């Protein structure tokens, strides 16, 4: 079926939970043996969210190459993404090592450091220009260059220096600051505006490594971001845009990381975002 009318048909019939459970039943199951090794317990935020072995990002290190991060490669859309958990106190240096080694231009952050009164991720970037951060375990230096605070999101320019080679690179930090502590946003307008700002920066384009996107577990809000982006790109590429099937795209993405889209409300919000976004594109 088309999207917008399939949408009204699920709303009128109140069957979002049944649609979402079908997706959960059909989703791929691949091994995640490296994630579950005992030496990696303090590298995982949640025991039930792990990268598959076949798509996990490897650190260029011979001691321990593990990070909780997955490469999502979308062949028809010609777009790749790295989805990862919010960094932990003992993985902030690994996080920036990955950004460096994978040649990423942008980092997309969809959570606040504290939500619901608890810490959802480490403070992994500097907050003042004159107070830079040094990650001694991976030999990197990170400096805040500039910050632009807007009503729904903040953009930061950062400098990452590989202290071993003295090479430097400019990284863009796109921080969506207004996702509510409970539920999903009422309108997708500010989320789409944010997606378009990431696109306009070059961070999603083939001349760079894949964008790094995270929330707390790296599957829920993060899944919504890449699912909406890929669906909108396919609608632009194809002769028949009404042939884009959001459930099929989601199942394809779940071949590369488990659990993408965590609730039936997030599924409904993804439909809403693609539907409204397709009108603005034209
Ligand atoms: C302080 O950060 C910035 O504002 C910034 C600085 C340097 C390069 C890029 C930047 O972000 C963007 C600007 C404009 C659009 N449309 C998207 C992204």
């Amino acid at each position: 079926m088309e999207m917008e009318k399939e949408f009204e048909q699920i709303d009128k019939s109140g069957s979002w939970a049944a649609i979402y459970q079908d997706i959960r039943h059909e989703a791929s199951d691949f091994p995640s043996r490296v994630a579950k090794l005992p030496k990696n317990k303090n590298r995982n935020r949640y025991r039930d969210v792990s990268p598959f072995d076949h798509s996990r990002i490897k650190l260029h290190q011979e001691d321990n190459d593990y990070i909780n991060a997955s490469l999502i490669k979308m062949e028809e859309a010609q777009r790749s993404y790295i989805l990862t958990q919010g960094p932990l106190p003992n993985t902030v240096g690994h996080f920036w090592e990955m950004v460096w080694e994978q040649k990423s231009r942008g980092v997309v952050m969809l959570n606040r450091v504290m939500e619901k009164g608890s810490l959802k991720c480490a403070q992994y970037w500097p907050q003042k220009e004159e107070k830079e951060m040094i990650f001694e375990d991976t030999n990197l230096k990170l400096t805040l260059i500039s910050e632009d605070i807007k009503s729904y999101y903040t953009v930061r320019q950062l400098e990452l220096e590989n202290l071993t080679t003295q090479e430097t690179r400019e990284i863009l930090h796109f921080h969506y600051t207004t996702w509510p502590d409970f539920g999903v946003p009422e309108s997708p307008a500010s989320f789409l505006n944010f997606l378009f700002k990431v696109r306009e920066s070059g961070s999603l384009s083939p001349e760079h490594g894949p964008v790094v996107v995270h929330c707390s577990a790296g599957i829920g809000r993060s899944g919504t971001f890449c699912l909406a982006d890929t669906c909108l790109l396919l609608m632009d590429k194809r002769k028949d845009p009404s042939s884009v099937d959001i459930k099929k795209v989601l199942l394809e993405m779940r071949k590369f990381r488990m659990g993408l889209i965590q609730t039936a409300d997030q599924l409904r919000f993804s439909y809403l975002a693609v539907i409204e976004g397709a009108k603005f594109i034209m």
